């Protein structure tokens, strides 16, 4: 209308977007900063990037953008575009986007008292440290650090307000615990001036039902199968084939959980340590079974030829467990061959007792590894039952 | 021509793109908003993003862009570029594009009555919740929420019109059910002002012929093969090899359907639950067959050594199913060895009866799992026959 | 020079880029539109996008950009940048690029008669329907639809000229058949005005030598191997192992041709149907061979226990194909055991006749499937020999 | 300083960036164009794109940007940004970047004589034809075609200078042979005017050490293994298992070299042809061995039942290579069974002679294929020894 | 305030962003350049790109942007945006980003003495040479080369300051050793003018715990298994199956370490050389075992038929290691068949002695290869223990 046109013509007279809008130049300009989280779009562990949907919230007071409502009846607010009035230069310090600023520039809304509001939307990709040493039951804290790039403490007085989560859309993979904020003043090598800073710490907790069904069940089944092959009597066909099958299959296909983790050499997930330990154990079992099967089975003393190992093995055993007549004489000779088969079965009994001792060693080593893994994963996080109480449902 | 030049010079005199074009500043400006869907370009389930081709439709009235046709004969419309006249700031709230606005800025067409039309094209990537718990027979509702970013209810009066689907190009994968819209007023933490909003709900239904041919046929064949190996008599070579082959092959290669689903731990697709249940069953079958095959086969009472299991197994069985003379005496001894072979075959008969009881257990557990899966997938969605009536064709 | 400077100063006096350059405002402005194809850079079937290198060609007449050559001797043409003169807003309607306009904005060349030429280059990604139901011998027609976004029939009079292919660089994968164009007037829901439109239909034909060598040879070899295993006598070791190997290997690795096709459930490629049919046949063969091998081989009447199947099988067969004395009596008993082995071999002969009947069923079903596949692929497209005449070379 | 400010104010007086800077408008403006290659960043064969790091070099003379050094003491050069003075519109015709111009716009440096230099940097992705039919010993020529888009021969007189390679950083994969340039005038369908053009042909030669160690050694080992299995006597266990293992493993895993080549059906790499030929040969060997092993082994005349094949096989062979008494009579009968075993071994000898004839056929066919492959790859390129002289080192 | 507005109006009077801000035009303008590293975001070996997060630091003096604080009380600094004052054109020469400049343009802060500071943030992708010939224990030096594009030594006097690492965030994969800088003057083919340059050399050291646990343990286990199969007696079932399993599995799956390395044919990682050598050795072992197993086992002189090999093998051996009566005569004949079995076992003993000689050859060749590999990897880098002292922890 007429009054809106007159007001817009008046307001921009002698205005300088460069100048900071304060009545007194010696005093700071208070700016209230806050955040509104709408969606956690991605939590990428390979590159360690958290991608979120966020509305910023900046509020301040402009001294020159004031008018009297009775003189311009009907108009109570005006809106200014990006390059027409002064705006704070608030940036995310720890950004991972190719462009350092990922906010869509919308209008600034001003009312009759010169109160400016600015709520730009954006999709922010920030770099945060991802820890999967406790996978799949882990809590992640990712920081978002916002601050003015070129305005010090004596010029721009940043203030913090509590973040808004009323419009949050729950994620199917991660459960939001909270998002608290902290305001602090930092000193840099640039210059002698404190710089305010506002940091929001998004805390997420994973939902373990999908990964549970995908990994825990076949992992438990494979561990039980390995326990069986440890308990299985040593034989050529079934034992060696099953051992090599478990070894190769696990060693090749277990990387489907390693492909979701970074290569950071700060710690190891407990599931990977358990896999590696059982892998070494089953490898030792298969090599020792092959040795006791094919290397030598014709004499009971073959394995115990050194006294040094013999003493320890014995201690462990004590601690744990006419012409027609000569043709019929050739029939007696094949009977003696059956007797030699009995001798070979006695040698096999001795070597199988040794192999069962080694198998019991593999067995209780594997069970101790499983026990430490499960006691670590059960009493790991405070109020762990919550997961089984909430996620498994 | 001369009149077009004169009109263009006249119209921009004293014009202010910032000012809202109304005769009375105290009354809202009515804007009619609508949509035109041309193509569903992608429905990505990994990142849960719907990518579509859309023409927006905004219509309003500009008070200052009016002229008399008799004074400028021949010219009936004018066109203005992006930054020369006032345009509504209509944005998609739930956007997933790196830039928050994905519309190509075209001209605004105005006629002699000051009626402005604006039809920008665009390719919109919006985030919507994808549910595959009913895969491959699922219906997806994805929302598109459009609204003015900085104009309240008292300034911009948004109105809704029915979406246009006359130019829709059918998709080969998804069948469009409808696209209805709803206009609602929301309250935010920004300020005391209602904000109008227009939401269009694109509803799609999957076409199951491709996935049917790709998955259902080999899945049915593999399930039948598993039924066979459950019904197959317990033996060393064929039974164990087939069981381990099914286990490993299914466990490794069934992820081709998991790679098309998100990791959201809100529910589980029924096909995955059926696969996991049959997987546990076949694993139990192979371990029990190995136990009854190699652990002990020299005595019928080997398996039934505890009374606690013996009573239950018995109840289940009742409920269901000179020197030459001594050489010829050694020939009698190998005949007695054949008799011991008969004794071993009797032990094998007992152990195979036990293994067949376990196999019947595996069999009817697997059939109950298949029955619940198929009864879930058959009577799942209302008017399910439509699929077989329309898609399979 | 001096005259160029004077002319450039003169020409832009009172010029309005917004105004349409016509002497009479009541008459349309004729614009000639054409295309120049240089390279088909990609034909992506997963997302169904054709990526090409194209020079547009727009020609029109500007009424105000005229001068007298005798007054400005030496200068015959001038060039204007993007935002300094009026240009048609010609867009590709069915675009798939994230930005809806993918043309590089070059200069506009004007000569002394006010004839404007505009030849912007670009790399255009357009969405076209890809049909692989006839793979690998398929012809694809992909459309490019260009038109003015905001200028109707009464304002901009679009005209079509034949496309230029003199600079085309042949592609190694696709053979260009032609690129004809058609101009048509459309009616939209926007408004009461016809809108001209120019559509160019790029027609491509695939080159089958690479895919031929990669797929046809091993596919033929595997089909011959399957024919062998169908013709092979039923036995424990070779038959079952070969059948399961073919089944698993084909079922897992045949997806290398499915990964190049979309998931559109409109039709099925004939190669996939043939693979699925032979897959079902070989699965039935392996299950029936396992049944006749291990389920029962001790009685000839085991398989024919129901009369319903017995009658049909018989009809098919008719239509197609002292103490020392007692020890030597135990030797007679093992001779009788050899006689029982002969009885078992007779049972095996009967069961193998049945299995060979089933194998002949599998065989001629597989050959009928191969016959329909090859008769479909041979007489599919008109002038098919061209391929073997031109591509295989 | 004062003189720099005065000079900058003077120089832009009455300046027109649109106008071509010549004293006489009837004469062309000579522009010297050259290139400086710094790094070959990528040579992608899948999409056939060469990505390089290049500094362009344009030099010309501006008539209006001249001054007297004695009047402005101390200032000898000035610099102008992108849109403030006239610059040639030099573009890469065969570009593959989404944006058609991939140069960073830097300043233009002018000295007291009005000599303008322009050296913009850039990363250029150009489309060139990649030929791998001679892989891994191939030489690639990729073209870069630069020219003025809208300035003809009578307006802009392009000239060529030799490219600069003093700052080249050697690549680990490709060895640069040269980069010669050629200037030529072209005629287009646009209009009646010649258009100058400058084309630089980057010539690269691959380094074969990495691919040598990765592929040649295991390929040679696998070929030797196939030669062994061809020379191995026909038997059930080892022969068939080894043949099927080689077939399946090679057929599945040899695509690691096909994944680095385009699908262009213009020619075939010799390594792929050799693989396919040996693949057919070994497939024929395994099928014929299975036939001679299990189809029939009870009669020597089984294989030679038709005279047509019998004559050729014979020609090839000629050209190449009381009650106790009756029980002991049953013992004589099992001795006769051993005699029938001898008869079966004679049949096996005949069938194995036939199978060894077929194996010799497979053997020398495979060796001829290897011989043609190695004679093609040895005497393929002129001065081939250079590779082994330079790359293998 | 009033004074800020007056100062901003005053400062831009007669200002020229093009002009270099010096009081004397004949003297260079000193610019201090420095860097601040915050995070090493990626070190990509496939494309050889280092992606880092960096704040640049430029400081200089502007002659015209000076004022008296007593005249403008309260204002001590002003800030200017990108295009309003003169800024150095400092670029990264060896950039790999699609756009050659990857810095976010922030404000320039000026104080009362005309001292300009400029600290733009950015994410820089620079191309550096990645060497993995010492993987996984390698030190990488990647260069960042910054300089003025169009300002020579006589105009812009670049100076270097030590980089800042006080805000560095440690990486989980790479350990930062240092980042020293060097300033040097270069001569180009452009022109006769030295050009200053500042180069920072980021030095990183890998952390080997993750890769250690992932690769070293299974590699050691597989090498031990290969040692076993070399030491295992030659037999049909276990020996050949294990050898072929190791060969195929290693040859197929060892590429998981090759996928993290470039294809540069400058050197070979020692792990790959060791794998290839053991691969050749085990291939020779399996082929020779198959030859000695199935080719000929009926005569001890079969293998030693040429004197040339016989002499060397012997030298190596010396250097290292009524009617009833005739039926019972047929029983004597099967006893003689057992004697022929003993003869065959003697032939097997001779051939197995030969095979064990070949196995010892394979064994100590493999151990020498392992010894050279481990002695290379142990005493490779100075102060190697640091890794095991710091990384393994
Ligand atoms: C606003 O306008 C009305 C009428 O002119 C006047 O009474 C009132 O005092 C004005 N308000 C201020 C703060 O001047
Ligand atoms: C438009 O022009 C004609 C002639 O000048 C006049 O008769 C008519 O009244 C005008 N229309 C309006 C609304 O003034
Ligand atoms: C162009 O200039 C010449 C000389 O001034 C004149 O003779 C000629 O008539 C002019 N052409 C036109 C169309 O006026
Ligand atoms: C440049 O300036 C000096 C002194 O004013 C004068 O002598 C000289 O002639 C001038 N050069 C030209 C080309 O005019
Ligand atoms: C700055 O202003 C004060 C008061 O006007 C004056 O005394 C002082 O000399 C001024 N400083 C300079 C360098 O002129
Ligand atoms: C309702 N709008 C859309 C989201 C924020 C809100 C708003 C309010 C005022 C200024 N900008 C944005």
């Amino acid at each position: 209308g007429e009054f809106q046109r007159k007001l817009y013509k008046e307001l921009v007279k002698n205005y300088n977007p460069l100048e900071r809008p304060v009545a007194n130049d010696s005093q700071p300009l208070t700016v209230y900063f806050s955040l509104s989280l709408l969606q956690i779009m991605d939590v990428d562990e390979k590159n360690q990037v958290l991608t979120t949907n966020i509305w910023l919230q900046m509020s301040w007071t402009d001294h020159y953008l004031q008018w009297n409502v009775s003189e311009y009846p009907g108009v109570k607010t005006v809106r200014f575009p990006d390059g027409q009035i002064w705006k704070p230069d608030i940036l995310l310090y720890n950004s991972a986007d190719e462009r350092f600023d990922a906010t869509f520039h919308t209008n600034v809304l001003v009312n009759s008292s010169g109160h400016c509001q600015y709520l730009p939307p954006g999709i922010f990709k920030s770099s945060c440290y991802i820890d999967v040493r406790w996978f799949p039951f882990d809590v992640q804290h990712c920081k978002l650090k916002f601050g003015s790039w070129s305005y010090g403490g004596w010029s721009l007085d940043l203030q913090m307000q509590e973040a808004d989560i009323s419009g949050y859309i729950p994620n199917g993979e991660w459960d939001l615990v909270g998002i608290p904020g902290k305001r602090s003043e930092r000193f840099y090598e640039c210059c002698k001036e404190p710089y305010p800073d506002v940091t929001f710490t998004v805390t997420m907790r994973r939902r373990t039902l999908y990964y549970g069904l995908n990994l825990l069940i076949p992992c438990v089944l494979i561990s039980a199968l390995a326990l069986l092959v440890f308990l299985l009597p040593a034989d050529s066909g079934e034992k060696i084939s099953l051992g090599i099958t478990v070894l190769l299959s696990l060693t090749v296909f277990m990387l489907l959980v390693a492909e979701i983790m970074p290569a950071t050499s700060d710690s190891v997930p407990l599931i990977a340590q358990y896999f590696a330990s059982t892998m070494i154990i089953v490898g030792l079992s298969v090599v020792v079974t092959v040795i006791v099967l094919q290397y030598h089975h014709h004499d009971p003393d073959g394995g115990k030829m050194p006294k040094w190992t013999r003493v320890i093995l014995l201690n462990w055993c004590a601690w744990f467990l006419p012409d027609l007549a000569k043709i019929l004489e050739e029939v007696r000779y094949i009977a003696n061959r059956f007797r030699c088969q009995d001798e070979s079965e006695a040698v096999c009994s001795e070597w199988k007792f040794a192999a069962c001792v080694v198998d019991r060693l593999c067995l209780m080593a594997f069970s101790v590894f499983t026990i430490i893994c499960t006691i670590g994963i059960l009493m790991s996080a405070p109020n762990f039952v919550e997961a089984v109480s909430k996620d498994f449902a």
